[PDB]
């Protein structure tokens, strides 16, 4: 549960995705991109369905909007990390008693999609799904290796705890053992 945001690497990371959400290029970001790249665009990828796809839209407009996005107001980098300060800060506060936070419900959301069989669990086979959501779609052996980073208890299947867990540590606390989620197209 501890930070890392002067970290060199944590703000590549964010400068990486920054970057990428920025349709125009124009080095501003809005709501408006982040959610055309981050949520249509992923939900399309992962074969969502129309329910599912609007309430992973929901997710992403809320925990956007907790970094301090909002539909045509255009953000330059720093303060779009700021944002991003002030949320991990706000919401490890909340995850470690266990509390809702607006990343765990994104994970839920994310989760619900990835689960296709239908079993409330996620196994290695639907895990595969998992690399759609970067430009680069992972080697077996990595779909693997990223499982396993996930799935503590190693009990060959992820629970919401466990997908979120990894998902917080790349983003929010530069965990080093969520390093390789995304594979090495994800810095
Ligand atoms: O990674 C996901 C999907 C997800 C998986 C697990 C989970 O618990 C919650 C969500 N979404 C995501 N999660 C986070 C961010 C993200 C991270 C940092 C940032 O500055 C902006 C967006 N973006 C995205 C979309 C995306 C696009 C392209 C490549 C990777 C990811
Ligand atoms: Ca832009
Ligand atoms: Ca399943
Ligand atoms: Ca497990």
């Amino acid at each position: 549960l501890k930070t890392d945001f002067d970290n060199p690497r944590w703000i590549k990371r964010h400068k990486h995705m920054f970057d990428f959400l920025d349709i125009n290029g124009n080095g501003k970001i809005t709501l408006d991109e982040i959610v055309s790249k981050a949520s249509d665009d992923i939900c399309a990828k992962l074969e969502a369905t129309p329910e599912q796809t609007k309430r992973h839209q929901v997710c992403v407009e809320a925990f956007f909007r907790g970094c301090g996005m909002e539909y045509g107001k255009e953000i330059a980098f720093p303060q779009f990390l700021d944002g991003w300060k002030q949320l991990a800060t706000s919401e490890l506060k909340k995850w470690a008693r266990n509390e809702p936070t607006l990343i765990r419900e994104w994970g839920d959301a994310v989760f619900d999609i990835f689960d296709k069989d239908g079993s409330g669990t996620i196994t290695l086979d639907e895990w595969k799904a998992f690399g759609k959501i970067s430009g680069i779609s992972p080697s077996q052996e990595d779909c693997e290796a990223t499982f396993r980073h996930c799935d503590l208890d190693n009990s060959g299947d992820l629970d919401v705890d466990e997908m979120t867990r990894q998902h917080l540590g790349f983003w929010y606390t530069l965990d080093p053992e969520a390093d390789g989620l995304y594979g090495n197209g994800v810095p």
